[PDB]
């Protein structure tokens, strides 16, 4: 590779989708990696590894009908309200990606449908190491083998992200290398419902070019790094679809989860 004006730009193209990804994003991974090493000051997280850690965190760290639920599904509740919040950094971040804006606006709202939840995998697993994960914008840690202990089919919610993760965070990316690859994974153009695929892919095309040359500058040491980053959006497609799958089950068994704290009540009177 050569430095000459094609480079260069490749580079101001990074450089500006950091500094928009910095904007987008409050709690980033040198910032998270900082907090889970405990080289951190700005805030040490309560930890939530049982029940018990649970409530006492809970406190201290919702609708009235959902207040009060089984643990499971007052947790799950705060998965569904992050993934909202999480919804619009990303579509905050979409917004400064050159030449998003200026397409067919289905397709842009398109885009944003099938690639927020591989983003928020992506970027789920910035916030966790083997122990488990930062929630709260990092003011609490629930552990993996507390959300593997919760009741069926909760327990096997987040179990696949820490595989995904575990994999995903030995590429040791950084948040430079991050904002390039989300961008990526937005401008996706083999996506359902598209009118003008081309100048998606166009972007793209842009977009993978500012990656490759972000990894060789970034990664001297590790190579095929290129290729590895783009079969984990395969990993991706293939964790979204499971995810899906089991919101499913979990929106079929609404409240029968959340009843049976009351029944267990009105059984012990009995």
């Amino acid at each position: 590779m050569q430095l000459n004006p094609e480079s260069a730009d490749l580079r101001a193209l990074a450089k500006h989708l950091y500094d928009s990804y910095i904007k987008s994003f409050p709690l980033t991974k040198a910032k998270a990696r900082a907090i889970l090493t405990g080289k951190t000051t700005d805030k040490s997280p309560f930890v939530i590894y049982d029940m018990n850690s649970l409530m006492m965190g809970e406190d201290k760290i919702t609708p009235l009908q959902e207040q009060s639920k089984e643990v499971a599904i007052r947790i799950f509740q705060g998965c569904q309200f992050r993934s909202v919040e999480a919804v619009q950094e990303i579509t905050e971040y979409a917004k400064s990606i050159p030449g998003f804006v200026n397409l067919d606006l289905n397709d842009q709202v398109t885009l944003l449908k099938y690639g927020v939840h591989e983003i928020i995998y992506t970027m789920l697993a910035s916030l966790m190491n083997k122990d488990g994960v930062l929630i709260s914008e990092g003011q609490g840690f629930m552990t993996r083998e507390f959300l593997k202990s919760l009741r069926k089919p909760f327990g096997d919610f987040m179990e696949p992200k820490f595989e995904f993760a575990v994999k995903f965070n030995a590429l040791e990316l950084d948040d430079s290398d991050l904002a390039i690859f989300i961008a990526v994974i937005i401008l996706s153009g083999d996506r359902p419902g598209l009118l003008n695929v081309k100048p998606i892919e166009d972007i793209q095309d842009n977009l993978l070019q500012a990656l490759e040359l972000q990894l060789k500058l970034n990664h001297p040491e590790s190579s095929q790094l290129f290729a590895k980053l783009l079969q984990k959006m395969t990993d991706l497609r293939q964790i979204v679809t499971e995810h899906v799958q089991l919101l499913q089950v979990i929106k079929k068994t609404e409240t029968d989860m959340s009843l049976h704290p009351l029944l267990q009540e009105i059984y012990k009177d009995l």
